[PDB]
């Protein structure tokens, strides 16, 4: 297979006429489809059930943007037998023949482009910019792994030869495994954490977040038209505790591919490790956490260009993600002059409906919003308020950019990912007392430094203890194939998501000699 | 650094009169130091305690071999101390100066190979060529190591470009973390799971085996000397339910590397996937576990060869390996001409003390012998005994070597890891019922295939579900470098030693951008 040299998405502006008219057409045939359902996906077919997920507009959550079926331990039964059945030949398909599908499967989705990312706007509450960049990242998780995936190839592993013998190592995929995915990138990770194990002949189970589901089988009917043979991927919104568990703890689970909460994650991790009864493999989990991302900025820096940095990283798609700037760390001669300007530039940011293209949306849902406005509230008693700090008027979940200052970095605040638009200001003397404050969390996701002096540049990069690190840049938006993500600490397994490594997690070798 | 190209370590035949001559000495200097007790090595240091450990000659056990220190929970804190402190400036070493650390460790390994292998046969019972590959593999793996870390030197990932901006991923190491090794290669294996790690710039506490601790503070008698820094490797010998349990549920060690019975690997990967009080990264463990591994002989082979490799591959160190063939599955045409054959040759073998170079030195311990006679027991209920099945005279732990024929797949025997020199015979009807028996196992880490024919080699290539298959040759002593060595299923998490993925394990990465 010969293709163009990767290249990622361009990420839409919607700065140009031709753009607006394209994104309001979206939006408005999205909308007007507002009540559609969507079954499960099991074994190549859409399979409808009793019960059902109902997914909310957060803009407006008197609006039902969608239901889908709800998939129980019977559905995942089903699921796991056609994912195994699959399995079986699936894994015998040349390499080049699975990524030409995941090229037709980028190929379609690239073509339903403004489609979903007007899903996104209504079922997530992204605003345009946030809901381009979240699709153009599917797309390349599926250009990259196609590409990637050939890397690994029959037979791949460089071995010292020996007299007589022919030896050859190579990989195999794993087998059935499920992939439990996040609301907050519920195109862009749901595809990826799917399309990396299947390249390489692993058949999935998917589990999207269930605030998440219309836009998950809008992702599954581009799989189902690209042609995946019936059983290699399978759709079933359900809830986490019931319908995710199962799965996880289940002894016919090859690996559990995670994305989500530390809390979560946790107990995930611990059943992987149990030999559940009859269970004849040891389970691999890899689990992708949370963060309590920080920006550093020294008296160097250029602080203009930092306070719109910081603006970005904290409140882009309203704080919601978990490589967003929770906290803002501040040497003593760059306090006020970065403060200054942050809450100058926060105070003027929009909120609303997402579909009006506001800087920013509301939270996802009623349970966000509860436990955003309880982290404020804690909040009040731990640092001072200087900005927001309030839900605003309205039925969707609108909560306004959210400024403390002189927190202590033992605080709670401090300390617990809020994913929600909410920032932390942390005063420190100087970068060496910057770099103990931003390494003292329990997490190691994305950090930031804006700075002009090389040495502290330099310092961080090999002190910052983050997965992912940026300078004089926002901290935000990594993408795929130039900035492999993931973390370290409590922010997870650093499966690296986007680079050449991520695929091997869903391998194994074997060595095979023939002493002629 | 340039070096020549990896090449494996000459095992050692003992044709020549020098090489006899030479054994000798070795043996003679090894048992006039029975009398030594070595210390716990902590930080640099030999650190002595009030208990010990005490280590008997299996083929003659009224014998001490030597005596050691036996490392508590202060013991095991005082490690922890040492190695994270070690950590903190070692990962910082340029990659070239810790793999020339690695091959000056493997110069003086070299030069005291006659020692070890000597140690290795009073210790554990190995005739002289079994201790000639042991000592041969672990000075493989620190050469092959030091090699293959510097294909992971500073920045090695392959990223994409993006404008304006350096984008830079590299690997840095995880941290200290506990090895727990076997008896059963007790310098093999103890080196290649302590200096994987360590080369790519990790510190190590490493847990020898009971039986085999002596052998265990020889190798760290030569870390010493090579200058490791203090706290980059520790020796602690100990009991594994306590000093070893201890380390690997403590929410500070950073990883495990085990090698072992599924009995503990289970318990040890369990364990890690437990988020233990006051822990802050999700725990890495390795475990390679036991096989039940098989040969098939199908009608088309060479009898002759396939009982020469058949008898090797099971009785080889009395049965005591990973890689050991346990099951002889013989289609209808081999099945009398096959097994005629082994008995000849198996009805040969000479047992008796280890340094009198038998084909079978004792099992290693009390506690083996009496679990591999209770197994004969099962045995005689499931199968029929035809050959051995029965202590030998001498208060070493001598057992015959023992075949069981018209065993059922699914008989304990057939099913368990014995661990010992006793072969179950399964008779199967053709190709296909050979590969259904091989693979209905919990267990997947070596198997073997004797046939002259393309398609029934072929189809094993792609079928024999084991890490490691080999055609027309035994299936036991995987060189390092050209049999990429671990297996699937219950045989572990598929870590192969001495192969370039090795190492990545024991790595994780980072990502860094500069906005110019
Ligand atoms: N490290 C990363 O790459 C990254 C990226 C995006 C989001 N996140 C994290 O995701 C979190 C927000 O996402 P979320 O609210 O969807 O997380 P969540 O943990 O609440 O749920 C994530 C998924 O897990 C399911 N789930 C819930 N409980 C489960 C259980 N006990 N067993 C199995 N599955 C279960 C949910 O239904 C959902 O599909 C934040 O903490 C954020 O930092 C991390
Ligand atoms: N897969 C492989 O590469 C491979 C290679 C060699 C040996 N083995 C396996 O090793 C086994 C024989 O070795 P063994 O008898 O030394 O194994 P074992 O499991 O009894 O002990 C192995 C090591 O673990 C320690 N240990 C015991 N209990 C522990 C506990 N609960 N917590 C922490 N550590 C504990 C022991 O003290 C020893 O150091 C066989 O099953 C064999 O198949 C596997
Ligand atoms: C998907 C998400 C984590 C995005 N790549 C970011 O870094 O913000
Ligand atoms: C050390 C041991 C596992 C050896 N390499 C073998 O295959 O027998
Ligand atoms: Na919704
Ligand atoms: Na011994």
């Amino acid at each position: 297979m010969t293709v163009e040299p990767f290249r990622n998405e361009p990420i839409e502006t919607f700065q140009t006429e031709e753009a607006r008219r394209a994104m309001r057409e979206a939006l408005r045939r999205v909308r007007e489809e507002f009540g559609r359902h969507y079954p499960l996906y099991i074994g190549g077919e859409w399979v409808d059930t009793k019960e059902r997920m109902v997914s909310l507009n957060p803009s407006a959550p008197s609006e039902v943007v969608g239901t889908t079926a709800k998939a129980g331990k019977a559905e995942a039964e089903a699921a796991l037998e056609a994912a195994w059945k699959a399995f079986k030949t699936w894994k015998d398909w040349p390499q080049e023949d699975r990524s030409r599908l995941l090229l037709k499967a980028a190929a379609l989705m690239r073509r339903r482009k403004r489609e979903l990312e007007a899903t996104l706007v209504y079922e997530v509450g992204k605003n345009w910019v946030e809901a381009s960049a979240d699709v153009a990242e599917a797309i390349d998780f599926i250009e990259y792994y196609a590409r990637a995936a050939l890397r690994y190839r029959y037979p791949a592993v460089e071995v010292v030869p020996y007299p007589g013998e022919d030896n050859e190592s190579f990989y195999v995929p794993l087998g059935a495994g499920v992939v439990i995915a996040p609301w907050n990138f519920p195109v862009a990770i749901f595809t990826g954490m799917i399309v990396g194990p299947v390249a390489v002949g692993n058949t999935v189970i998917a589990k999207p977040a269930e605030d998440a589901v219309v836009v998950g089988a809008k992702v599954f009917e581009i799989f189902h038209e690209a042609g995946f043979p019936p059983g290699v991927v399978n759709f079933l919104p359900g809830v986490g505790e019931e319908v995710g568990a199962y799965l996880v703890e289940h002894p016919r689970i090859r690996f559990i591919n995670f994305t989500g909460s530390l809390e979560v994650g946790l107990k995930i991790y611990e059943a992987a490790g149990r030999l559940a009864p009859g269970q004849t493999w040891f389970k691999r989990a890899y689990v992708e956490t949370g963060g309590k991302d920080a920006i550093i900025v020294d008296e160097t820096a250029d602080f203009d260009l930092a306070a719109e940095g910081v603006v970005v990283s904290a409140y882009g798609f309203q704080g919601q993600k978990c490589s967003a700037a929770s906290r803002l760390i501040l040497t003593q001669g760059a306090y006020e002059p970065v403060l200054e300007r942050v809450l100058k530039r926060a105070e003027r940011l929009s909120v609303g409906p997402a579909e009006e293209n506001p800087d920013l949306g509301p939270v996802v849902s009623a349970e966000q919003e509860r436990k955003v406005l309880s982290y404020i509230e804690i909040g009040k008693n731990e640092g001072q308020l200087v900005l927001g700090g309030k839900r605003l008027e309205g039925e969707g979940y609108f909560i306004a950019p959210t400024v403390f200052t002189e927190v202590p970095p033992k605080a709670r605040i401090a300390q617990e990912e809020i994913f929600g638009p909410v920032l932390s200001v942390i005063r420190v003397k100087d970068f060496a007392e910057a770099l103990e404050v931003a390494n003292d969390t329990p997490y190691g996701l994305t950090g930031g430094v804006y700075s002009r002096k090389r040495e502290h540049l330099e310092w961080a990069r090999r002190e910052f203890h983050v997965g992912n690190l940026y300078f004089n840049r926002k901290i935000t938006g990594a993408l795929v194939g130039v900035q492999p993500f993931g973390g370290f600490k409590l922010s997870g397994t650093n499966a690296k998501t986007g680079a050449l490594d991520y695929l091997r997690l869903f391998l194994e070798m074997k060595a095979v000699a023939e002493r002629f």
